[PDB]
């Protein structure tokens, strides 16, 4: 400690080494946008073509909830059975637990459900997955030409550039955005009338002639002796090309002139599905996925695959054009450029502060070298704990320079105090500060990782966030405290120039600041009134629970957010079209949002992605989704050229000029996103009811809820209400005369209406698939039943209409689930003035108003809310104990901690102030700052309050004396981190851009919290220290002691 | 009973596809044989977990 | 604690058993573990009075 003032250079050489490490660890250090932060989950999904909602909710769906058993860490189970027969079980699984291990044990339960699947699934494909939605970037792919659609696109997608970009370094998931061609064969109802074929005989044929067969070997093991020639026999090779498919043969005619599939239908090289169609700028496209690989850099992922992409640029088709529409990484960079601006420029100011200040080049350059330092190490700490460069974490930086810039400030100060007071020369000069400020140095790190500690321990989603944080914080902290103990101290003792006593430099020079004095004259200024303001105390005292009431008022008035919302170059826009539309009304929807983007916003998109069939209102036709992109920030200037104001007018136009509710906006921070001051509810059939009653009993909740406003808002199920679905009864009677099979009658029905996927092939040298489905004309009015026939055993053809009825009914196309069990799924949001818990309360009281076998739970957000929200005082309460022991221990008071864990409220009513004024929220970000800010007040009430006692112990002043030169010699040093703190912190708050949201949030909270700390700690905490002192023994005294 | 050609481009291919973003890889070699036997060895940077 | 678990999700099912339908406790590892610790804690309490 001393020690290292005696060896400047055995302190460089630590300072070295930690600047060592830790830019080491700044160049191989992954870059990407937060950390994970959402618990793990893992998603089983298939697909069971054909099937409608509740045939997958009970062939597949129901098979697999019941073999998950016995898998480590299930925190809940939820499924969809889609109307287009997919399936999805999420289960999401508590929180921290191995990705990989959960994943590995649900796929080897859904194995052992795989057998109890139908066959169309088991080989249509269950995949068990990682449930990230994050996708760190979307590209998208075109033709220029125009020359192909999207099938074409998309075949060529998978089959030269997918694994290439797949191989380049930094990618982990990568996903395809649209359907690979297979070989679709389009029937013909009349045409197989003609010939007196079923869809059973064009599938066995094409069973039959299309495959690969198990042959064997010449010369083969065990061989004959004297053997000479060994070699492999080549059996039947699969059809390469539509060409062979036309000739295969259904069936031979009696006279002989044959009948070819090529004849009874159209066949075609087709997708593989024909659900989902996409438009990019109205042009033909298909797209890719790509996810960061775990662990790795975004940045140089994105300019990797941007290079690999360029690199196919001389092998691409015929303009063929490569193009990006979602893109987190040139947000991300940006977001970098201004954190690194912020750090070197709070840096430079506080370089300002400390000249125009201590005049003194080489005082000034002393915490120039101090936090460079504090900074590379503390990226090595958190290198070390396998953190990352996110916004979280740099901002966690931002937050922590206050106490990294002070805790040098306060050495060199008291140093040139020191000298400037007693006339020392510079290192006993340095021996005698440090020799003052040390144990309070290290009292200063204990109630600040007191603070900062309790909030690395919160649980779930929100506990991840903080984490964060604290880690940053914590490190920035204790390697901010050891550069204070070894090196600066002996840089202070080292090149720190000796100041002639009682120097001051008053008037002394002219054109660089007379300053002195106008600073000078006001420091006594100051100490002449402190004294007074301690003369009466009882005024300061009433001031000061009024202070406080009023942090508490400002307090409750303020609005609990979660993160900002942020313009990240990109939003996009969801449309619904009524129940029961079809792809083309909804597709005239997106293609019209399209044009008014590209129109009435010609200025701010970039691009639209219009997508069809796709909503993350649910999976059918009648939903659609435009995603859609901004150009870069250099050409939006504006207010209303920002992302605000663009999805405002958009929603505007799209509200009232449409026949169905198309709405547009911005996505949340965090891709996977708590509604702040919501809910996520499952209303739930626990005893055996049906789906009638159940919805019965979500309309009457949802009712009840509608019936108070006062609490709740918009409480909607997150499903698709009940169609018209068409029922088909085959009476099996009237088929069972006709001679007819009704494998043959539900199966031909099937593979013309929904389709089935039959044999394989090999195209070009990649194994894909064969479908056989009607055409389109013989499959969309309920009249088209009539065309098709089915022959019977003895030789004749049956129309449909001649064993059928057929009728409609409702049905719903969306049947969820909740751990295993019927639910349906209510969202909702509390009323404005209340909160999220209390509307969660109103919403058990009202949903107790169900029936027998109407139950209910939480999930989401709502789970990690109702198990993780009860934490905040008792963390705080082992804060304020823990901090309270702390310093009880550094001075030796069950009383003297009071004076300075008083001092609390002084920093708060200002950073409520500055929320309440800058109509922001008490977000994260204002929390950690919130804590910066105390962590400040404390560090400065600390000194005060040591320097006062060390008066009246080390040197027998007085209580008053005392804590009037303690106060006075700390006056010059508050002031000057302060000014640095405030200026530095000042750009952020003044931002517009690229996620100046969080800047906002972050600058904000701090400057008003420093304003009304410092400019009130200078008057309260002799105050704090003065009265307290006043309840303790008996004599001494008023105190002139001795010794 | 396929061969080497057919196993290469119907089952290695498609494998080598996903083993992508495999957590510590130094190299990927894939055998592709006429007995129908398809070889696939993942290679991983030294020390990694097993 | 797999058996507060289980207790639990058994209490989340209780409101919706049919008419009369009770649960019973044939056989538990559990209370003896949990009582028979506690009797080394009363043991320890009480030497400290001694
Ligand atoms: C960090 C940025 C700096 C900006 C802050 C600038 C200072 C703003 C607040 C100064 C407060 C001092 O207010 C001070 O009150 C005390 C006592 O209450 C007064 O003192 C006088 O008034 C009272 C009677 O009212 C007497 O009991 C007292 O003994 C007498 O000296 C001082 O005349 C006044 O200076």
């Amino acid at each position: 400690p001393n020690f290292f003032i005696d060896r400047p250079i055995f302190a460089w050489v630590i300072a070295i080494i930690i600047m060592l490490a830790g830019g080491l660890a700044i160049l191989k250090l992954p870059v990407a946008q937060y950390p994970t932060i959402a618990p793990p989950a893992v998603t089983i999904s298939a697909s069971y073509p054909g099937a409608d909602a509740k045939t997958v909710q009970d062939t597949v769906t129901q098979v697999i909830e019941q073999n998950m058993n016995g898998i480590d860490n299930l925190m809940y189970m939820s499924s969809n059975s889609d109307s287009t027969g997919t399936v999805q079980i999420t289960l999401t699984f508590e929180s921290g637990t191995d990705a990989d291990i959960a994943q590995v044990q649900v796929q080897n339960k859904l194995q052992l459900a795989m057998p109890l699947l139908p066959q169309e699934v088991q080989q249509q494909g269950v995949s068990v997955e990682k449930s990230s939605s994050s996708f760190l970037m979307v590209v998208g792919v075109i033709n220029t030409d125009g020359t192909m659609t999207q099938e074409d696109i998309s075949d060529y997608v998978a089959a030269n550039m997918k694994d290439a970009i797949s191989r380049t370094s930094g990618v982990g998931d990568v996903q395809l955005f649209g359907s690979q061609y297979a070989m679709r064969i389009w029937m013909n109802p009349n045409e197989l009338n003609k010939f007196q074929l079923t869809p059973v005989d064009v599938i066995t044929a094409i069973k039959a002639q299309n495959a690969q067969v198990a042959a064997g070997q010449l010369g083969g093991t065990p061989p004959v002796k004297g053997q000479q020639l060994n070699a492999s026999i080549i059996a039947q090779t699969r059809l390469t090309s539509t060409e062979e498919f036309g000739k295969i043969l259904l069936k031979v005619n009696q006279d002989g002139s044959r009948v070819l599939l090529r004849d009874v239908a159209k066949i075609e090289l087709g997708g593989e599905n024909y659900d989902i169609i996409a438009e990019f700028n109205g042009q033909p496209a298909s797209g890719l996925g790509i996810k960061l690989a775990t662990g790795a850099n975004a940045l140089d992922t994105a300019a990797a695959i941007r290079a690999e992409l360029a690199k196919m640029e001389p092998f691409f088709p015929s303009g063929l054009k490569i193009v990006y529409p979602y893109d987190t990484t040139p947000f991300v960079k940006i977001s970098i450029h201004e954190v690194v601006k912020t750090l070197v420029e709070a840096i430079i100011l506080v370089f300002l502060v400390m000249y125009l200040f201590l005049q003194n080049f080489r005082a000034t350059l002393i915490p120039t070298i101090a936090v460079p330092v504090v900074l590379l190490g503390t990226f090595a700490v958190l290198a070390a704990f396998g953190f990352s460069i996110n916004t979280l974490t740099m901002f966690g930086m931002v937050l922590a320079i206050g106490l990294l810039v002070d805790d040098a400030i306060v050495v060199v100060e008291n140093v040139e105090r020191v000298m400037a007071e007693e006339g020392l020369p510079p290192k006993e000069a340095t021996r005698k500060s440090m020799g003052q400020i040390q144990g309070a140095l290290v009292g200063i790190a204990m109630v600040l990782s007191a603070v900062f500690v309790p909030m690395a321990f919160f649980g779930g989603s929100t506990g991840a966030i903080y984490r964060q944080f604290s880690i940053t914080i914590v490190s920035a902290m204790a390697l901010s405290v050891l550069v204070a103990l070894i090196l600066t101290p002996a840089l202070c003792a080292t090149m720190l120039k000796p100041i002639a006593k009682g120097d001051h430099g008053e008037g002394k020079k002219g054109f660089f600041g007379w300053f002195n004095r106008m600073f000078e004259k006001s420091t006594h200024h100051y100490t002449d009134s402190v004294g007074g303001i301690l003369r009466s105390t009882g005024r300061y005292l009433v001031l000061y629970l009024i202070i406080v009431v009023g942090m508490a008022y400002l307090f409750v008035r303020l609005p609990s957010s979660f993160l900002p919302d942020e313009d990240q170059g990109v939003f996009m826009t969801m449309v619904q079209l009524p129940a029961g539309a079809t792809q083309e009304r909804t597709q005239k929807v997106l293609n019209e949002v399209t044009h008014y983007y590209l129109t009435k916003e010609k200025n701010n998109v970039e691009s639209v992605f219009a997508v069809n069939g796709f909503g993350f209102a649910g999976r059918g036709q009648n939903t659609g989704i435009a995603f859609v992109s901004l150009k870069d920030w250099a050409d939006r200037p504006g207010e209303e050229n920002k992302v605000e104001a663009i999805t405002m007018r958009a929603t505007r136009a799209f509200s009232q000029i449409k026949d169905a509710m198309v709405f547009a906006f911005n996505l949340p921070a965090i891709v996977e996103l708590g509604t702040a001051t919501g809910f996520d509810f499952e209303l739930i059939d626990q005893a055996g009811l049906g789906h009638e009653k159940l919805t019965q009993a979500r309309n009457q909740l949802l009712a009840e809820a509608a019936k108070h406003p006062d609490m709740l808002t918009s409480v909607r199920p997150n499903g698709l209400e009940d169609t018209p679905q068409f029922k088909i009864d085959i009476d099996q009677e009237k088929a069972q005369a006709l001679g007819v099979s009704i494998n043959d009658i539900n199966t031909t029905l099937g593979a013309a209406w929904g389709g089935s996927y039959v044999n394989d092939f090999i195209d070009r040298g990649r194994v894909k698939k064969v479908y056989v489905m009607s055409e389109a004309k013989y499959r969309m009015l309920p009249d088209d039943i009539g065309d098709w026939y089915v022959r019977a055993a003895d030789g004749q053809m049956v129309p449909f209409s001649a064993f059928s009825s057929s009728r409609w009914e409702y049905g719903s196309p969306r049947l969820e689930r909740y751990n295993g069990l019927p639910s349906m799924e209510i969202l909702g949001q509390a009323a404005p003035g209340k909160s999220t818990g209390e509307a969660m309360e109103l919403m058990e009281q009202l949903a107790s108003k169900l029936p027998t076998g109407v139950g209910y739970d939480w999930t989401g957000m709502s789970y990690q809310e109702r198990l993780s929200g009860n934490q905040a005082p008792s963390l705080y309460a082992i804060s304020l104990i823990v901090v309270f022991l702390c310093l009880a221990a550094l001075y030796e008071s069950w009383s003297i901690p009071f004076s300075v864990m008083l001092v609390v409220p002084l920093g708060v009513i200002g950073a409520l102030l500055a929320a309440t004024f800058r109509g922001l929220t008490n977000d994260v970000y204002f929390q950690v700052g919130l804590l910066t800010t105390i962590g400040l007040s404390a560090k400065n009430a600390i000194l005060i309050v040591e320097f006062a006692k060390d008066l009246m112990d080390k040197e027998g002043k007085g209580l008053i004396e005392a804590t009037l030169d303690a106060v006075r010699m700390r006056l010059r040093p508050i002031l000057m981190t302060s000014l640095a703190f405030i200026l530095g912190v000042m750009p952020l708050v003044i931002s517009t851009g690229a996620g100046s949201g969080a800047q906002n949030a972050v600058g904000t909270g701090v400057m008003g919290g420093m304003v009304t700390a410092t400019v009130l700690a200078i008057f309260f905490v002799p105050v704090f220290f003065v009265v307290v002192r006043r309840r303790f023994s008996r004599k001494n005294e008023d105190i002139e002691h001795s010794h």
